C-alpha cells in the first residue's frame, strides 16, 4: 500500500521495504563540482531503431510506456555498462508545480519532471532475474524542463485521456523512444537502486546532463492522471518522485 502521500509515501516505505535505509539508494544529489570525468568510461550506445512499443498502463505510481522485450530490439549498451541491455518500459515523475518533479537534482536543482527508461541485463535471462543482480538493470534518466513543446512526448501526452485512473491501459504501438532525447549523449553514472518499492539495489544509474524541453501544456496534461481507479475520490497523479538519498560510499563519474 506504499504511495506518494503523508501516510504512505517516501519517509514510511523503509517498514515495509528496510533496503531503503540501505548503502546504494536512489535517486541522488549530483553534485557536480564533486563528480569525476572518467576518462576510461565510453559514449553510450543508445540503439533504440528496432524498439516495439505496445501499451500505456497506469499503474497507480506513474504510467509505463512497454516494449517488447521478447529479444535485443531496444538496447543500450557501452558507457559504464558491460554486455547488452534491453528496454522493457520508460516512464516519469513529476511535480505539481514546474520547481519540483525530479528525482536526482543537479546542485540540488530540481528539474519540473525526470524520464526513466529502463533496461534489464540480457546475460540474466529476464526483468525478474536482473533485478536480484548488483548490475542487473541500467536506467537512463532524463530531466525535463518547461520551455519548448517537445514534439515526441504529444503522442503520450495524447493518449493520457484514455488511461486517466490506475489499471486502464491502451495499445501504444510503433511509438519511437528517439524522439525523448536530447541532442547530447554527456551523463554521469553511479550504482544505485530502484527509486519505488521493492527500491532494490540493482540499478547503474546513466544520467544525461542535457535536459529535454516540454511545454507547459505537456506536463500539465500529465497532472490531470489520477493515482486512484475509476469511480473512487479523485487524487492527482502528481508529486510521484522519491527526494534524494544519501551518496555514502559512492562516486559519481561524469562522462565529459
Ligand atoms: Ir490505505
Ligand atoms: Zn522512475
Amino acid at each position: 500500500h506504499w504511495g506518494y502521500g503523508k501516510h504512505n509515501g517516501p519517509e514510511h516505505w523503509h517498514k515495509d521495504f528496510p533496503i531503503a535505509k540501505g548503502e546504494r539508494q536512489s535517486p541522488v544529489d549530483i553534485d557536480t563540482h564533486t563528480a569525476k570525468y572518467d576518462p576510461s568510461l565510453k559514449p553510450l550506445s543508445v540503439s533504440y531503431d528496432q524498439a516495439t512499443s505496445l501499451r500505456i498502463l497506469n499503474n497507480g505510481h506513474a504510467f509505463n510506456v512497454e516494449f517488447d522485450d521478447s529479444q535485443d530490439k531496444a538496447v543500450l549498451k557501452g558507457g559504464p555498462l558491460d554486455g547488452t541491455y534491453r528496454l522493457i518500459q520508460f516512464h516519469f515523475h513529476w511535480g505539481s508545480l514546474d520547481g519540483q518533479g525530479s528525482e536526482h537534482t543537479v546542485d540540488k536543482k530540481k528539474y519540473a519532471a525526470e524520464l526513466h527508461l529502463v533496461h534489464w541485463n540480457t546475460k540474466y535471462g529476464d526483468f525478474g532475474k536482473a533485478v536480484q543482480q548488483p548490475d542487473g538493470l541500467a536506467v537512463l534518466g532524463i530531466f525535463l524542463k518547461v520551455g519548448s513543446a517537445k514534439p515526441g512526448l504529444q503522442k503520450v501526452v495524447d493518449v493520457l485521456d484514455s488511461i486517466k485512473t490506475k489499471g486502464k491501459s491502451a495499445d501504444f504501438t510503433n511509438f519511437d523512444p528517439r524522439g525523448l532525447l536530447p541532442e547530447s549523449l554527456d551523463y554521469w553514472t553511479y550504482p544505485g537502486s530502484l527509486t519505488t518499492p521493492p527500491l532494490l539495489e540493482c540499478v547503474t544509474w546513466i544520467v544525461l546532463k542535457e535536459p529535454i524541453s516540454v511545454s507547459s501544456e505537456q506536463v500539465l496534461k500529465f497532472r490531470k492522471l489520477n493515482f486512484n481507479g475509476e469511480g473512487e475520490p479523485e487524487e492527482l497523479m502528481v508529486d510521484n518522485w522519491r527526494p534524494a538519498q544519501p551518496l555514502k560510499n559512492r562516486q559519481i563519474k561524469a562522462s565529459f
